């Protein structure tokens, strides 16, 4: 049966099933006020699928100059063509190689650059913005988005959306690496998975993905979306409540010291965006500091809602295209205020 919603993370995460249900706000706002993330499924069924393919981005924009990041060692690959990234998105035989002769796991940095998405891709802009869930919160002029209504005493988000494009992590060693390291944002955000590319050449890579989800602490209902419904999993997230951010900073200062980093007692390991919490570190956070988070698998067409102030990290299972929009809900406006 069609149903309005269900629960993940053993009841701790709301999952809305109909992205355009006009009554979603009633269920959403109860969870959102408590500082929780929310998942909305099915957004891919609302979009023009031909606008979100890697081959179309390579054909239309392939001659632009860009920088990449090597996800395994954070090395910057400077001033290459964006087709050099797109043409290896799914075909492993076409990826840029490290010295060891292995194909690299790459992230496309700051593309489209700054606030230029709308100018560069006006048809993609319209398709996304007209189909975002919880539109009173998420549209630029929504009634419950305070972004355009606040004075300079508040940090306001840039004009969006922002595209996040990166290959999937592959090996057992890659299990400890982030696509996006642990960080927090002073605005709210909605992050939509618009394409998942499952490769070929080294295709048969299905089983290290299951051990990553299992060891990542994914709940039993989330494991059923793979095995029972054959949906395409894109990325494993860990999200922590904003109230737990200082306890996470205490753990990371202790670990940085144990690893011989030489840091002042007040430095901010979350703002530095230098850490990925692997299975060892997530268990230490729980046991030693009493902090529990949310382990979320984002499938094709899932929209993840990330509360302002909430520390979060992302680990791509397969090659992903994500598009995100920032907003300022009244529930979380305290996180962007510049005083006390
Ligand atoms: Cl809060
Ligand atoms: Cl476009
Ligand atoms: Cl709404
Ligand atoms: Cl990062
Ligand atoms: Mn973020």
């Amino acid at each position: 049966s069609m149903t309005s919603h269900s629960w993940l993370c053993d009841g701790r995460l709301l999952c809305l099933h109909d992205p355009s249900n006009k009554n979603n706000w009633k269920i959403f706002r109860e969870c959102w006020k408590q500082g929780q993330p929310v998942l909305v499924s099915g957004v891919h069924k609302k979009l023009k699928s031909e606008l979100w393919k890697p081959e179309a981005f390579s054909q239309e924009f392939g001659d632009q100059d860009v920088d990449l990041v090597n996800c395994r060692n954070c090395a910057i690959i400077s001033d290459v063509k964006v087709r050099d990234f797109w043409d290896g998105f799914e075909i492993i035989c076409k990826r840029l190689r490290s010295e060891d002769g292995q194909p690299m796991v790459l992230k496309l940095k700051d593309w489209p650059p700054g606030e230029d998405f709308r100018d560069m891709m006006p048809t993609r802009f319209e398709d996304l913005m007209e189909n975002l869930p919880l539109p009173e919160y998420t549209k630029r002029d929504g009634r419950l988005n305070l972004a355009s209504r606040l004075p300079s005493y508040f940090v306001r988000p840039d004009l969006g959306p922002k595209m996040y494009n990166a290959y999937g992590l592959i090996t057992a060693e890659d299990r400890r690496v982030g696509t996006t390291n642990l960080h927090l944002d002073v605005s709210d955000a909605v992050n939509v998975m618009v394409y998942v590319g499952i490769p070929i050449g080294e295709g048969a890579h299905d089983e290290e993905v299951l051990k990553t989800i299992d060891e990542g602490d994914a709940d039993e209902v989330t494991k059923e979306r793979i095995h029972d419904h054959k949906e395409k999993p894109g990325a494993l997230w860990h999200i922590y409540a904003a109230k737990d951010a200082e306890k996470i900073r205490e753990l990371l200062r202790k670990v940085g010291e144990e690893q011989g980093q030489e840091n002042p007692p007040d430095h901010d390991p979350i703002h530095d965006q230098s850490w990925y919490l692997d299975q060892t570190l997530r268990k230490r956070l729980y046991e030693e500091y009493g902090v529990q988070g949310w382990a979320i698998v984002q499938f094709l067409g899932d929209a993840v809602f990330i509360p302002a102030g909430a520390p979060h990290q992302v680990h791509n299972l397969y090659s992903c295209i994500k598009v995100a929009e920032d907003f300022v809900s009244p529930e979380h406006v305290k996180h962007c205020f510049r005083l006390t």
